[PDB]
């Protein structure tokens, strides 16, 4: 593969047009409003250079990784690219007519991925007339840095998507695991359970914030606690996939805390909203 | 507090101890043969030899800190102490027993605490006539690496009882964390559950072994995966621990796999036994 055509330019997008653009792949990015292609552009450029500003690659590099992203708002211009990775909204009947219009605009070649969190790979291509050209491939934030790919196979998926997949992710530098799709994937369906137990905790009186976060930092070694974890990944990204897995499996096991929806109802996401578990 | 008795000299005992000696409290530890109080002060012995060849501690250290450990069968030794630290087996019947006894033997004064898991410290705290003095201080494995030290309030533990818990703690360089007993407290509480739903997914063809524990370690920046983890804790505490949640819950959230299950009946318990998720 060389070229990519990454939808959304929000903060996972960018990312993802980032890790294939600095590993050498062409990459251009679509959004619904050129401010927003503008806004990612930018937010990769900051990256870019905090990089060369801790002599991690050169200002050459810099410029190379930067002209190898074009941006646009026009779905079109996906004709051509190998690789497509979808970062759009998270809701399946949108998904489904993204899928709908890249199907009728790629090359036969072009594989369709999707990074959602938590969304069927299945029915979205059912959507096309390429399900065996269709998969997902699920990065992590921030994803120049998260090495770990997760690779989708939907009902339908070929055994070539899924070895093209898995080699265009060793090839940028990632290490690609094989998963049946099912809810939650892997990661978030093991992660995000782990972070609403942390705030059925909190709600149940059992222990206060900081002292639940050292619990898991100093008791288990992670590398943060779960409700700071959670404010990284933001609370309303955490009850999604919690709604999700609750609805896919129908397994009250998944259901997520009063206090999480109380909490995203409030507009106290997180980091991106300056309050969620913490004030920032 | 200076002095502190330690009931039980399997591993959780000993590591234990080693913990307040390595920090200058002076330490008897008790069990119930002179044989299991020797195997236990010759696990500290290895321990503190594996510190020196790291050049860790030095040999003065070590022996420095032998030096504040009496080994005994006398319960009785007990009565002047500080502070008592059980970590006797997992049954209810003897722990009420045992803290009976410590009633009886003890100075007014002396802090009662159980290193349990997963029973009851309230339960504990009603077989004495000095409940405003009994509290859980829950150490990890390695007790004398593990920073933190969960501090489990009975309903009766005194805020003065948690404050002395809380200074002694922090005496020996551990972080305290107080916990209204509930259960599974904090740590197991997430990190066990942790374990279960990666035999969920193992068990439903979602991924395999290896790809498991690559996507927590690369996609979460988890220091190891949870089966490769659960194999480390022992899949029979796994499962036990998971079985005391749903019984304590009455929530089904909390119910182990048949394939948890399965492995334990096996024999497959992890690195102790040379096979559980893996082989060893």
């Amino acid at each position: 593969m060389k070229k990519v055509f990454v939808l959304g330019a929000g903060t996972m997008g960018a990312g993802i047009v980032q890790a294939f653009a600095a590993k050498g792949c062409e990459v251009i990015v679509r959004d619904i409003k050129e401010e927003f292609v503008d806004r990612g552009i930018a937010t990769i450029t900051k990256s870019l250079s905090k990089l060369v500003a801790k002599e991690k690659i050169t200002e050459a590099d810099k410029e190379e990784i930067l002209s190898r992203i074009s941006g646009t708002t026009d779905m079109k211009l996906a004709a051509d690219c190998d690789l497509v990775v979808e970062a759009a909204i998270e809701n399946m009947k949108i998904k489904k007519e993204i899928f709908a219009e890249l199907d009728g605009i790629c090359k036969p070649e072009t594989i369709l991925a999707s990074n959602t969190s938590s969304l069927s790979i299945t029915e979205v291509a059912s959507a096309t007339k390429r399900a065996d050209k269709v998969i997902g491939m699920h990065f992590f934030n921030p994803a120049p840095v998260m090495k770990l790919v997760e690779v989708i196979r939907g009902a339908a998926t070929s055994q070539e998507t899924f070895d093209a997949v898995k080699e265009m992710s060793e090839s940028i530098g990632k290490t690609p695991v094989e998963v049946a799709e099912a809810p939650g994937f892997v990661v978030n369906r093991i992660l995000i359970p782990m972070i609403n137990e942390a705030t059925f905790i909190l709600q149940e009186g059992v222990a206060k914030e900081e002292d639940i976060d050292a619990a898991m930092k100093l008791g288990a070694n992670h590398p943060m606690g779960p409700l700071a974890l959670g404010d990284l990944i933001g609370l309303d990204v955490c009850l999604a996939i919690m709604d999700v897995l609750y609805n896919e499996t129908g397994d009250t096991k998944y259901r997520a805390s009063s206090l999480l929806r109380k909490y995203v109802r409030a507009g106290w996401l997180g980091r991106k909203t300056g309050k969620g578990f913490y004030d920032y």
